[PDB]
């Protein structure tokens, strides 16, 4: 019904900052996007859609010092972020986390994402890498593990994929309602 906090998580280090200023729209082609502050709370209205959405990003255990309260939940809507390459985050995120953010609640909606996309690029990286070495794991690869439980959305951001996270903001008032 209000405006809600969102943080995200994933593997050691994702989407640092590129993923938080996703429907930014700042899209590569752009040099904006400074990363000296961090952001998670931005007020933007959609079509006559007045709420705000908080955003986290990288920080690994969220609360690195162990001396922080482990309990008391900051946020309602748990987004999941690894870097679509290197199976290191993908099987992770996915599969790590998964037990640790289950562990807060029982179930709750939960939003599949992805950072610095394809390797902060994916055209001029995917050609460099070597068809042999792509070994993409989004596609169909992220969606089988999606299926093996049941999270919410399906795709990716990064200063391009970000066309879901720039939609998303707008689903975000609907994790309001709950």
């Amino acid at each position: 019904m209000q405006t809600i906090k969102c943080v995200v998580v994933g593997d050691g280090a994702v989407g640092k900052t590129c993923l938080l200023i996703s429907y930014t729209t700042n899209k590569l082609p752009s040099e904006y996007v400074p990363t000296v502050f961090d952001n998670y709370a931005v007020t933007v209205m959609i079509g006559g859609e007045p709420y705000t959405l908080g955003l986290f990003d990288t920080a690994g255990q969220e609360d690195y010092d162990r001396l922080r309260p482990l309990s008391y939940p900051q946020t309602d809507v748990f987004l999941v972020c690894f870097s679509v390459v290197s199976p290191s985050s993908f099987e992770n995120v996915k599969e790590k986390w998964v037990p640790e953010i289950t562990h807060h609640c029982p179930k709750t909606p939960f939003l599949l994402v992805g950072t610095q996309i394809d390797l902060r690029d994916d055209p001029s990286t995917i050609e460099k890498l070597a068809k042999n070495k792509q070994k993409p794991i989004t596609p169909e690869t992220a969606e089988k593990l999606a299926r093996d439980l049941k999270a919410v959305k399906y795709v990716e951001c990064s200063a391009l994929t970000q066309k879901g996270l720039k939609n998303v903001f707008d689903e975000a008032i609907l994790a309001a309602l709950e």
